[PDB]
């Protein structure tokens, strides 16, 4: 309510990924103490904690012990069960609380609670056998989406369905798991809004991203989004109705589907810090990291004006040997690499934000760079 | 020369105050590890550490581990014996050298590397008995400010002497410690440029910001300077013939007198980062602490633009309270509190970046929260 964790207390925060090294390096400057758990010892958070337990993330116990010995826990890890959210709600302090995560970890629940919240998405079925999936296909027709309500940390689980060609791979899916059918959405541009709800009802929202994915990796974000001031408006006014119908705590990540024709339809929420938002460490007055952190122990929020054009772009496993080569090139680049013990080709190593006067500028600067030579290749066919 | 120390590799701290903290804090943004050395457990830098050596600045035994574990060292006080720094340049590696060191850790040493670079200084005598004093005052008159050559510390530090009643306060300082003494100069404004330069040679300069002092601490940096466009391409340029003139590696900190006919003296030196360059974190696009890592490491330097305005104020041992009990009302603040568990009155605690379009909005800003109350005299 008024509840205030002051500097020099302790953040608890369950996962240890990038997330939480990036939320505790902005908390550490403001003179908290961080506690990490993750199932993996020398994880990035924990290299920059003062607390580190090495659990799984359903041990109860490992979760009690945190909550023990922090003021505050928050979390960048979204798949906690039940069990440990209730408790953790109810024993230890969570303002973000648990019922944006429960309505988040299912596709079908999620456009639900979007669409009960006042706002667009594409027009979807929910698939539960494969009576449903040929319902479905005849009242959406073609094109359309299959894809799965929970899990897949990628994007494994998808067809897109293009003609009656393409029945045969869904049924497959459908076998699998449970799955949402959705209308195909023809649009110019993927965009997000990275927008901060605090304890006491304080909201700021980060402008409009626009967000280049290659091999459904993220690889840019771009910052102005380069959409009609319309459009964005529209984008940053839907993330604050979702904030404010879903009663945010903490950060929220909204993803979107811009057409030419200016419409926007809501695709997908994460209630976390988000790979869309790293931007915001070097171009806007502060982080979604900072704000993440005063949001959850109630500080005034900060500024989130864009102090300078940007663009992030993603460093994977695949991409780390030829940053690391070219470092001697990377004037007007921002480096940030999260300490990962472990490459692996599509793993997220890092990330550089870009930041130019000129948008066409900074995003020369990465295809001059020929690190992502690959990505650019991929880009082609384009539309 | 051409040598890069990359992401990944460890850098090693001399000292494990604040300074060290912002450092490791910037470093580890980049993905490298960091070491400390400093003689207390789990000083400000350590609590941000991977590796935390306890022991004194002049054992030579754990100086030689902190070497051995790192890829590349530097310093974050300037009160380390030169003697140490001149085992790291030729058994480890230490870009920054121990020569700038020795010359800025001397008040007369200093004056004559800024006379060599060919910029003005307050005229100067060196003070080591009473007689020189005398000759001294004689020499230079009143208004004069007689200041220990070295240390930073102790419950002495200077004495200006208005008139001949404050001549029995100075030989009493001078009898304590070797001094200069200096013509007092009448100046509008004090300001300070940190300029920094990487082992590559590539130079950088932060814009100039205007310093306000209570009690000889700094209390207030304004960022921009509210000087004359000349004044600040003025200031700029010394501080650029500084760093040429000394070789500089890493950052130079140079701090200013700014006098009504548009003269700059200049009056100190810190091959460090600095208290004045901390609004730096919140208000360009690099920091002085991030600029100071890539300096070292050999990364190309970051942009140094002010993207907003910016009033810095300190946070001493006398404010913390206020702080936590205003934390509220820190709307457009940056806050940054650097994990020291004793408060003292005039300790460094921590510091607030003020981000408004408006200087004059950010300074009332400071003033209407009364934390200050004590400095807005
Ligand atoms: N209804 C749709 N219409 C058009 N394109 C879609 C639709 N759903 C998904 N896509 C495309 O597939 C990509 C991945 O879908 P998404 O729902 O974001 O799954 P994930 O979270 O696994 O990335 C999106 O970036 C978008 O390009
Ligand atoms: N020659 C001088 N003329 C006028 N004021 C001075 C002079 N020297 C120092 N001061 C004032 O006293 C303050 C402290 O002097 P300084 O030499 O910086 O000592 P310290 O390095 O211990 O702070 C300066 O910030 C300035 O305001
Ligand atoms: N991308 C994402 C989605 N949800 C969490 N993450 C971040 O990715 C890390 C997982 O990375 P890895 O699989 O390389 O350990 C997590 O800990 C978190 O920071
Ligand atoms: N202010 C200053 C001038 N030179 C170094 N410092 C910083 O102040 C610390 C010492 O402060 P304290 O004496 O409060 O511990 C040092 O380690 C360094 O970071
Ligand atoms: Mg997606
Ligand atoms: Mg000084």
């Amino acid at each position: 309510m008024t509840r205030i964790i002051l500097p020099g207390k302790t953040i608890g925060i369950i996962g240890g990924g990038q997330l939480g090294r990036m939320m505790a390096l902005a908390a550490k400057e403001m003179g908290y103490k961080i506690a990490v758990l993750d199932p993996t010892k020398n994880s990035p958070c924990a290299q920059v904690a003062d607390i580190e337990i090495v659990a799984s993330y359903d041990d109860l116990k490992a979760i009690q012990h945190l909550a023990e010995i922090s003021d505050v826990v928050t979390y960048e890890f979204e798949n906690i069960d039940y069990r440990c959210l209730q408790w953790l709600e109810k024993h230890a302090y969570l303002p973000q609380g648990s019922q944006l995560l429960s309505k988040t970890q299912n596709r079908f629940t999620e456009k639900n609670a979007i669409e009960k919240a006042g706002l667009p998405v594409a027009t979807y079925r929910l698939v539960q056998n494969q009576e449903q999936l040929t319902e479905a296909i005849a009242e959406l027709s073609y094109p359309s989406v299959l894809k799965t309500t929970t899990g897949g940390y990628d994007g494994k689980g998808q067809v897109v369905l293009r003609s009656e060609a393409d029945v045969d791979e869904a049924r497959k899916l459908a076998n699998a798991a449970e799955c949402i059918l959705e209308k195909w959405v023809p649009f110019e541009k993927e965009v997000s809004v990275i927008v901060i709800r605090s304890v006491s009802g304080e909201t700021k929202v980060f402008p409009v991203a626009e967000n280049i994915h290659v091999n459904n990796i993220l690889h840019e974000s771009i910052v102005p989004a380069r959409i009609t001031e319309e459009l964005s408006q529209k984008a940053i006014a839907y993330a604050k109705v979702l904030a404010d119908e879903l009663e945010l705590v903490g950060t929220l990540a909204v993803e979107m589907f811009a057409t030419a024709d200016g419409e926007i339809y809501i695709n997908e929420l994460a209630p976390r810090p988000h790979n869309s938002g790293h931007y915001t460490q070097d171009a806007c007055e502060t982080s979604q990291f900072g704000q993440h952190i005063r949001a959850i122990c109630n500080l005034p929020l900060g500024e989130t004006n864009l102090l300078k054009p940007v663009v992030m772009v993603n460093i994977l496993g695949e991409h780390i040997e030829g940053v690391l080569r070219q470092v001697n090139r990377l004037t007007g680049c921002y480096l940030h690499l999260y300490g990962k013990e472990e490459a692996k080709a599509q793993r997220k190593m890092g990330h550089v934000n870009i930041l130019n006067d000129n948008i066409e500028v900074a995003l020369e600067k990465a295809k001059s760079l020929h690190i992502w030579d690959h990505q650019e290749q991929l880009l082609e066919g384009k539309r």
